């Protein structure tokens, strides 16, 4: 009985379509503005459940009045950045796409769960909560659960572990200035700055690894020349799951801040739950030098906010 | 009979205008796209006109179609930076605008020479050749005189002297990027560096005056929260000057490079000559070390170029 | 040496500024109320200087003080009005800002020629009097000027001459109750009487050019969605260069009225003499139909001036 709408059938929406359908989180309805991509990806999908044994529904679809009652929606609608470009540079043309959409989600489907993934992620989250007219909570986007993965990845090779148990928290803004948190950051349990006392890994190694962190999204352009898209779409879908099956699992996304963090009215890369009735800031104490790294990155989120409601006029 | 065309009648266009009827060059077209703006200013100006003793024509206009059998043709339309952001930042909205003018002169008067200005400066000179089919040498983009006034303003007030006489050339785009010569800086004939010889000016006092003279732009927008109108109207008048009248005079402009300092197919800020038939780049020794600060430059200008012609799809 | 004071730095101001920078009448002090904004339209207009090889001083404060010693004083400080608003809807907000002017004036330069441009203009004119202590001659304001200039131009469109050498008197407030005086209005010496019995213009078309005059003002506001600057400012200039060359031109400006046309203690628009010593008034015959005219636009004038000084408290 559960809907699921991916408002964009670009790669991303796929794969999130994809592992629905392996966990059967729901029918899925596959929406993208060009003729012909969705019913394609549809059919195409059918006969991968087929074979796996899936039984969900699939709709493909041009119509965004067919996004009607659906109980979750995934936006990835919009351009993607190509080598040399930053997500910030997607400013102009994907806030004006975003708003479009959250004109047809407000008309279409006002009781969804919203999760936004279009680039650069955090600010199109506020264009979205902008121009769709849903509470605070019944929206979010997607980024440090996949910022967190890559950060964690790194770790657990530099440590010789299983990334499985690897975990970690990383606040601000999907964009070069993420704030990693060491302090935040355990295996298994065990606190990372264990393994730096034990001189398993070393502040230098710590900090090479949050460099990389934060170009991966373009290391990967360069190497696959296009973007990442099978650790978004699993991203999406943990987020979906927990929603879905009110789990209050405890993730960074990108969620209306108020109060939390000294900061107030933005969507920003932070700490949240995440169940039933949707995605919930949670503030953690922050020493001042953490606290002032992730009110800078909020800054930035803020400016660059601003920057595309001007330009949607 | 001289018909000079103001495609944006803003703060820029508007002061062109009355320079340009200070010194007689020509009647005047003033076009926007806002409807009755054009019209006003265009009273305005005849009342000024009248007080100065000026009888050229001038006529403002919400058609496009009034441009036609313009000789010359000054481009202001498009969104001007606030504080903060960067000329680069306005890519997307301005390329579009670009575009369509371009398109609109090439159909309305394909025999004019084109002084583009919207920003960024050195860019948007590549979007109007792309899409206006004119010859190369027709185009510039006017932004070196501007930089150059600056930059010799400050030299000259550290020396107790005139800036009347204190002449230079600054290459490459308009932007963090240009790279004054002090080779080529002169005051009254006397090269700067006999200057820094009689201690009257030293190398730190001089890279001090090039950073002032890159972040000037951005000085006046804070300082005056709007950007500088006055200065970049008079360089554009001179280079209108210098077509119309035949002058060819050396100055530093956005031109066609075609072989010239390692560069082939782009609009860049270089030394050239303005005439009768156009715009000429002219080729100076450089050492080593100069020419590899332009090239970098060079290469910017490139790269913001291509991501121009990417987002307008 | 000559030091020139623009009390102001908006539009007109600032257009002021270029003009005076252009006939290099004198060194200017751009000041306004609100920091950053003369400061970087004196950097602009220094790069301008620089451009145009003009050498003259110009600075840039939000300190009054630096006034001192000024020759020339231009107030322009004041509130401009909308669309739909009259001028004398700002006789509340400005009376205030022009005592504040006047009493700075006061002790900071008792010696200069002041010419005052906030609107309603007759009437602010009269507020800077009262609470500035200068002598009468020494206070004026531009206004008539204007208004001939767009009665002139329009005259000399309909009898398809050169607005060059039609001149004109108009006399009283620079609001709807002005009297341009037909018998006064001359084309190259020839009276615009000649013309009417030539039938190349009829007394029908004369009034409705006296109408566009009345309402110019506000059209422009309407269509260019600001108020006239480049004209004002033209107008400003030629009173300052009458003072400074002691040209003693006959003009229309408020002026001090002393049992000229029937009128005493009052700053009124009307046909004056500038020179060295200041603004002088000059009386010529009327008849009783243009006196009595003259007389209902003096009304409103006092009316409206007492008005002023009642909510000034």
């Amino acid at each position: 009985m559960t809907k699921i709408a991916l408002i964009g059938s670009g790669q991303i929406g796929a794969i999130v379509g994809e592992l629905c359908l392996l966990e059967n989180l729901g029918d899925l309805i596959l929406y993208d503005v060009v003729p012909g991509i969705p019913q394609g990806k549809a059919l195409d999908l059918k006969h991968f459940s087929t074979i796996l044994g899936v039984n969900r529904n699939i709709l493909g679809t041009n119509q965004i009045e067919d996004i009607k009652d659906a109980d979750i929606i995934v936006i990835t609608a919009g351009v993607q950045r190509k080598e040399g470009m930053t997500r910030e540079d997607l400013i102009g043309v994907n806030g004006k796409i975003m708003k479009s959409v959250a004109e047809s989600v407000k008309l279409h489907c006002s009781k969804a769960f919203v999760i936004c993934v279009s680039n650069p992620l955090d600010i199109m989250v506020n264009v979205f909560h902008k121009f769709s007219n849903l509470p605070h909570e019944k929206i979010c986007g997607m980024a440090g659960i996949l910022d967190t993965s890559r950060y964690c990845s790194l770790i657990a090779d530099k440590l010789k572990v299983s990334a499985e148990d690897v975990n970690a928290v990383i606040l601000g803004g999907h964009g070069d200035l993420m704030v990693p948190l060491q302090r935040y950051t355990s295996v298994n349990g065990v606190p990372l700055s264990e393994f730096v006392k034990k001189n398993m890994i070393s502040q230098n190694e710590i900090q090479e690894i949050i460099q990389k962190t934060r170009n991966m999204g373009a290391e990967i352009i360069k190497l696959a020349k296009a973007s990442a898209a099978f650790a978004p779409a699993a991203a999406i879908t943990k987020m979906i799951k927990s929603y879905l099956y009110n789990e209050n699992n405890l993730f960074t996304c990108a969620v209306y801040l108020n109060g939390h963090y000294n900061c107030s009215n933005l969507f920003v890369g932070s700490t949240a739950k995440i169940n039933n009735k949707g995605a919930h800031p949670v503030e953690f104490p922050l020493t001042k030098e953490e606290q002032d790294l992730y009110t800078e990155s909020i800054a930035s989120v803020q400016s660059n906010t601003q920057k595309a409601f001007d330009l949607i006029k």
